[PDB]
């Protein structure tokens, strides 16, 4: 490629800037960067910040922000050689209003019981560039007292330390912070009234550390100041989440109406006045609830049993999830209630190694007299909430569980996106719930956690993703049944999905007598086999290995057009699209030359050196002639002429002088190649008098 030259970029600065390698502007202004490029063919330009991208030789950002600052890249490519890249660092600049805060420090003195008070005046401001701080008490401070930047701060903060605090120091101190007026940014000031009444905030709360309540109850909390100068600002907050709904803040008073169980949590009242540590009082609000009452049958452990056998230990545990967990109390009944007071032979244990906070009675030397219906009742002492119970019949019939997959739903295949339903079925007395997990990987579930409880033994997946395709485990719970090694069973999940073929579009060129073959290849797809391929031409079907091929015997006017191969797996369809013709490629205008020729500076005429190259001359039938059209933008009528080609090769520069052009005006130039097939791809350009 003799005349083809690789791209070359150069960034240029415009829009608003201020004051080498960097483009500094005030936040809120507008950025305007332009990428000038050269090389042939004329390269295209995208602005990016990664090296996302905007396809434009000029980058323009209105009302720029702090974060939009950074390094920007102009990328320019044309096919020939290595793409051109150029960088520029945009440094958006700003100066917010400074914050002024103060705290005291009392400290001992060597060999003395006298004490020295020290105040720290801390001035913080976020700014680009690094700010400049000046301190004043009406007058500028230099010396006796000290200025510095404290630790754990990168110059955004300066502190004025007043070591021994004598009355004359009690004045108004004012931090004035400047950005050097760079980018014409004003300085800003903040002042503080340091007085012997100045004091950090303090609060008193009308309720205890932790407050227990029932659902529905209205609860109101008064948070009142007990100290603070300046007058601090009191604020309530909640974790997790925000306060509302159903809760109103008078200010200081926080009331919660019709409290729901999910409203439980920490409510924090905090006072701030930029003096000392902000005061906070914290109350933990606990709404009562009881959920998920569960029992466990644990056969003799020491005899390593998994089954109810006479002459063995049988533990029957009991548990429920409650907010004031420590406050629950359990009652064990049996065909009516003995309240588990027997002890001898049958005994109560409330806290063994078993799960947390579980009442569990043991039966030593199990007897037929122990076969019965046992009930455990969890309750809160004199609480309005309802009690919860768990019945568990023990008899000869009670037996550990077994789990299986029904029929051959072991592997269940579905198409991506649809819903999937995995099923396990469990047998035993009692029948425990099933816990579904994934085994091929460690991912979560419908419930968003590693495992999911289910009693119907069904696991439903609404929007199934191919990523989810894998193996899944279903197993017996250790609760609401035997507490034994869970029984397990696996099911496979195939997530089929439609094909993806290549190329989506391809522009194919070839001479008039010659042949061409189009291939549509399948890259991804489950099933990964071409079930069928169907080729169409300009809308109509044609008659006809991982891919499909079609051969156009003779690329002619009758055969040239758009070909579509619709490849499909048993699940979906996807298509390649080919454009076949014997049209020559577009001419590529050459932009980098001094062009105009003044004809005797008279007749109001100049001439233009129109130059270009022919893209891929040997891709189709040889180029015979170019059709040249010239319009001057001002007259509708156009002068059409034909250039006859002498000879050409890839990259050869072509020329044609346009003879009669009004001396000031510009023109549109349309250049079309002609082969035996006819008109190739037309190209266009605007020419102008330069000098
Ligand atoms: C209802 O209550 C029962 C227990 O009373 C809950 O079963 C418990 O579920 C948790 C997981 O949520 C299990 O803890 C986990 O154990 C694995 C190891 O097995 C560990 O890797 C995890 O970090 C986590 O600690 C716990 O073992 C299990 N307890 C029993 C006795 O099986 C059940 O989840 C509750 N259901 C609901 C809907 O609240
Ligand atoms: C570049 O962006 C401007 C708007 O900022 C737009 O007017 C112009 O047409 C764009 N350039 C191109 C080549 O589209
Ligand atoms: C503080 O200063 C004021 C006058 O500025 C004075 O009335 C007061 O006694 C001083 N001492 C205290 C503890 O406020
Ligand atoms: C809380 O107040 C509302 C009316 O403001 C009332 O309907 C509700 O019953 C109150 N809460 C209780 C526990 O009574
Ligand atoms: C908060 O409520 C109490 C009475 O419940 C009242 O004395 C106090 O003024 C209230 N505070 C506000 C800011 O309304
Ligand atoms: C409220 O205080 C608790 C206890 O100190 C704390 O865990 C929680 O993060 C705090 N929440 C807020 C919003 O301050
Ligand atoms: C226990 O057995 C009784 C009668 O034998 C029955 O009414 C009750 O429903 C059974 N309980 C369970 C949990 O099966
Ligand atoms: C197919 O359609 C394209 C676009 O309309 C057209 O250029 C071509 O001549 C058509 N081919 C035939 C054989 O009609
Ligand atoms: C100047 O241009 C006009 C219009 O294009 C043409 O008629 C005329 O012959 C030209 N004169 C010369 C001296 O080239």
């Amino acid at each position: 490629q003799g005349v083809y030259a690789p791209a070359q970029a150069q960034i240029i600065h415009a829009g608003q800037a201020c004051v080498e390698r960097v483009y500094t502007i005030r936040e809120g202004d507008t950025l305007v960067l332009q990428c000038l490029v050269t090389g042939h063919p004329r390269p295209q330009v995208r602005w990016t910040k990664t090296a996302t991208s905007v396809l434009n030789e000029t980058l323009r950002i209105e009302k720029i922000q702090r974060l939009q600052g950074g390094r920007y890249y102009c990328k320019a490519e044309n096919g020939v050689g290595v793409p051109a890249i150029k960088s520029i660092r945009v440094d958006v600049q700003y100066l917010d209003e400074p914050v002024l805060t103060v705290h005291q420090t009392i400290s001992d003195v060597r060999g003395s019981f006298y004490q020295e008070k020290t105040v720290f005046l801390r001035c913080t401001v976020n700014s680009n560039p690094p700010a400049r701080f000046i301190w004043k008490r009406g007058a500028e401070t230099l010396n006796g007292v000290d200025i510095y930047e404290p630790l754990y701060t990168q110059g955004e903060t300066k502190v004025l330390k007043l070591k021994n605090l004598r009355p004359q120091d009690y004045a108004s101190y004012t931090c004035q912070v400047s950005v050097r007026n760079v980018c014409s940014i004003p300085d800003k000031s903040i002042t503080f009234q340091l007085t012997n009444t100045t004091a950090p905030p303090a609060l008193k709360l009308s309720v205890n550390e932790t407050l227990v309540v029932n659902p529905g109850d209205n609860v109101t909390m008064q948070c009142s100041l007990t100290g603070g100068d300046p007058q601090p600002e009191v604020l309530w907050s909640h974790s997790p989440g925000p306060l509302p709904p159903n809760s109103l803040v008078q200010g200081g008073n926080l009331t919660i109406w019709r409290i729901r169980v999910e409203d439980s949590g920490y409510y924090n009242c905090t006072a701030i006045n930029n003096v000392g540590n902000p005061a906070k009082k914290t109350v933990n609000l606990l709404v009562r609830s009881m959920k998920n009452a569960t029992f466990q049958i644990t056969p003799d452990v020491i005899k390593e049993s998994e089954t109810i056998q006479l002459g063995q230990d049988l533990k029957l545990s009991c548990h429920v999830d409650a907010v004031p967990q420590e406050k629950v109390v359990y009652s064990w009944y049996k065909n009516g209630k003995p309240a588990r007071f027997s002890d001898r032979l049958l005994i109560t244990r409330n806290d063994p190694e078993l799960p947390p906070v579980t009442c569990s009675l043991e039966i030593i030397d199990l007897r037929f007299s122990d076969y019965g219906t046992y009930l455990c009742v969890a309750t809160f002492q004199g609480a309005p909430i309802p009690d919860l119970s768990v019945e568990v019949n023990i008899s000869s019939e009670t037996v550990p569980p077994t789990i299986s997959v029904p029929k051959g739903q072991s592997t269940i295949t579905v198409r991506e996106g649809s819903r999937a339903e995995l099923q396990c079925e469990v047998r035993g007395k009692p029948k425990p719930p099933i816990i579904w997990s994934r085994v091929d990987k460690e991912t979560p579930m419908p419930s968003g956690t590693m495992t999911v409880e289910t009693y119907d033994g069904k696991l439903r997946l609404e929007s199934v993703s191919r990523d989810m395709s894998g193996t899944y485990k279903c197993q017996t719970a250790r609760y609401n049944g035997f507490n034994i090694r869970p029984r397990e069973a696996l099911v496979q999940l195939n997530v089929q999905f439609p094909p993806v073929v290549e190329p989506a579009f391809q522009d194919v060129r070839q001479g008039m007598g010659r042949s061409v073959t189009l291939r549509c290849t399948m890259l991804k797809g489950s099933p990964m086999k071409v079930a069928t391929s169907v080729w169409r031409f300009n809308g109509t079907l044609l008659a006809q290995q991982d891919y499909s091929e079609l051969k156009v015997d003779s690329v002619s006017r009758e055969t040239s057009g758009s070909y579509e191969c619709s490849i499909s797996n048993d699940v979906g369809v996807s298509a390649c699209l080919f454009q076949v013709s014997a049209k020559a490629y577009s001419p590529e205008f050459y932009y980098d030359t001094p062009n105009p020729t003044l004809s005797q500076k008279q007749s109001k005429n100049y001439s233009y050196i129109l130059q270009w190259t022919q893209k891929e001359p040997d891709a189709v039938d040889p180029i015979l002639k170019y059709r040249l059209e010239v319009r001057q933008l001002a007259q509708r009528n156009t002068i059409q002429t034909f250039i006859p080609v002498q000879k050409m090769e890839k990259g050869l520069l072509l020329e044609h002088i346009l003879p009669n052009l009004k001396v000031p005006q510009s023109y549109e130039v349309r250049l079309t190649p002609i082969t035996s097939f006819g008109a190739g791809d037309m190209a266009a350009r605007i020419i102008r008098y330069m000098e």
